[PDB]
DNA sequence: CGGCATACG
DNA sequence: CGTA
DNA sequence: GCCG
C-alpha cells in the first residue's frame, strides 16, 4: 500500500511521525556531510515514507513491507520506540564534526566541500572565518555578514509585501510579466529559509533578457543587499521591519511561458519530491524531466504542457497539489 | 552489482 | 566551486 | 542504505 517513489504518494506538510522522520533526517544530513549521497538518499526516503503514513508508527512490525526500511533505518526507529532516543542519532547531534559542518554549510556561499576543507584546516566557528576574510569569496562574505538575519525564518506574513515590491519592478521591466510564489510557501509552509518567485510573460519570447532589467530596478530602489545574461538570481533583499529592516534571501527565476509548468513544478519542490519525480520519469517511463521540459529520448521530442496537471498525466501519475508534495 | 536529479551563476 |  |  506504499509505493517506492515519493512522487507516487501524497505527503502532507504536517503528519503523524514527526519525531521519527526528524531522527532519520539527521542521519541523512550527516551522510551528506561525509559525501555519501546514496546513504543520504536512503535516509531521506525512509523519513519521507513515514511522513506519508496515515497514523503514528507505534510498533516495529508496522515497518514491515515499507519501502526504504532495511536493517539500519528499522533499528533507528526501534530504539526511538523503545527508549525515546536513538544512540547513533544523539552521537551525531553532539559531534563536533556534525555541528561544525552544519554551521558552515548554513552560510550562503558555502557548500559541503568548502565546509569540509575549512573543518580539516581546524576552523570551527563563524568568528574563525571572520578573522581570515582573505579566504572568503564575495558571496561568502555577504553570507557571513548577513548570517544572523538569514538564520531567522521568513514568515508567510512577510511574503505578500515582498511579492508586491517584486511585481512593481517586474511591471516596469516588462509590462504584463507575472510573478508567481513558488518554493516551500507554495506547498503551504508558514515559514521558509527564503522566498522563491517564478517570473514569466504570456507572450512567448517577451521574457528574454528580463531578469537583468528586474535586478537593475530592484537595485535602483535600494532593496538589494547582495546579488551577483541570466535567468536565475539568488539575492539578499532588504525587508522592512518595525523601525528597521532585516536581510532576507530571495530567489528569482524567469521562464518562457512554454516552460512555465515545468519550472513551476520544479521550483515548487520539495527538493526530495523533485529528485524522486525525475528519477521516476527516467527509470520508470524512460523520459527525461527537468525545470525546462520533459524529453522523449527515443522520439527526440519534448512534451508540451499547459499545466502541472499535464505533466503528472504525461508521467502516468495521479495529480498531487503542492500541499501534498512535502516529501 | 549499479544507481542514486538535473540544471544555472 | 557556488546556487535552485 | 536500500531497490530492483
Ligand atoms: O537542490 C535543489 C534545491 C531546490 N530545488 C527546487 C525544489 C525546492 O523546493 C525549490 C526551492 O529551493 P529552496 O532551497 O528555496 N527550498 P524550499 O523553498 O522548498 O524550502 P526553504 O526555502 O524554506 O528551505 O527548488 C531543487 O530542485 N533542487
Ligand atoms: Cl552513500
Ligand atoms: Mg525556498
Ligand atoms: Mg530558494
Ligand atoms: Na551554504
Amino acid at each position: 500500500w506504499m509505493p517506492a517513489y515519493a512522487c507516487q504518494r501524497p505527503t502532507p506538510l504536517t503528519h503523524h511521525n514527526t519525531g521519527l522522520s526528524e531522527a532519520l533526517e539527521i542521519l541523512a544530513e550527516a551522510a551528506g556531510f561525509e559525501g555519501s549521497e546514496g546513504r543520504l538518499l536512503t535516509f531521506c526516503r525512509a523519513a519521507s515514507v513515514l511522513k506519508a503514513l496515515p497514523s503514528p508508527v507505534t510498533t516495529l512490525s508496522q515497518l514491515q513491507g515499507l519501502p526504504h526500511f532495511g536493517e539500519h533505518s528499522s533499528r533507528v526507529v526501534q530504539e526511538l520506540l523503545e527508549h525515546g532516543v536513538c544512540e547513533e542519532v544523539e552521537r551525531v547531534r553532539r559531534s563536533e564534526r556534525y555541528q561544525t559542518m552544519k554551521l558552515f554549510t548554513q552560510i550562503f556561499g558555502v557548500g559541503v566541500k568548502t565546509a569540509d576543507r575549512w573543518y580539516r584546516e581546524g576552523l570551527r566557528t563563524l568568528d574563525d572565518l571572520r578573522e581570515q576574510p582573505q579566504k572568503l569569496t564575495q558571496q561568502q562574505k555577504a553570507g557571513l555578514q548577513h548570517h544572523q538575519d538569514l538564520s531567522t525564518p521568513v514568515l508567510r506574513s512577510d511574503v505578500d509585501a515582498l511579492q508586491q515590491v517584486v511585481e512593481e519592478a517586474v511591471g516596469q521591466a516588462l509590462p504584463g510579466a507575472t510573478v508567481t510564489l513558488t518554493g516551500g510557501f507554495r506547498r503551504g509552509k508558514l515559514q521558509g529559509h527564503d522566498v522563491d518567485f517564478l517570473i514569466t510573460h504570456p507572450k512567448e519570447g517577451q521574457e528574454a533578457g528580463l531578469l537583468p532589467r528586474v535586478m537593475c530596478r530592484l537595485q535602483d530602489q535600494g532593496l538589494i543587499l547582495y546579488h551577483q545574461a541570466f535567468e536565475r538570481s539568488f539575492c539578499i533583499f532588504r525587508l522592512p521591519q518595525p523601525g528597521s529592516w532585516k536581510a532576507v534571501r530571495v530567489d528569482l527565476v524567469v521562464a518562457p511561458v512554454s516552460q512555465f509548468p515545468f519550472a513551476l513544478l520544479g521550483w515548487t519542490g520539495s527538493k526530495l519530491f523533485q529528485r524522486e519525480l525525475r528519477r521516476f520519469s527516467r527509470k520508470e517511463k524512460g523520459l527525461w524531466l527537468n525545470s525546462h521540459g520533459l524529453f522523449d529520448p527515443e522520439q527526440k521530442t519534448f512534451f508540451q504542457a499547459a499545466s502541472e496537471e499535464d505533466i503528472f498525466r504525461h508521467l502516468g501519475l495521479e495529480y498531487l497539489p503542492p500541499e501534498q508534495r512535502n516529501a
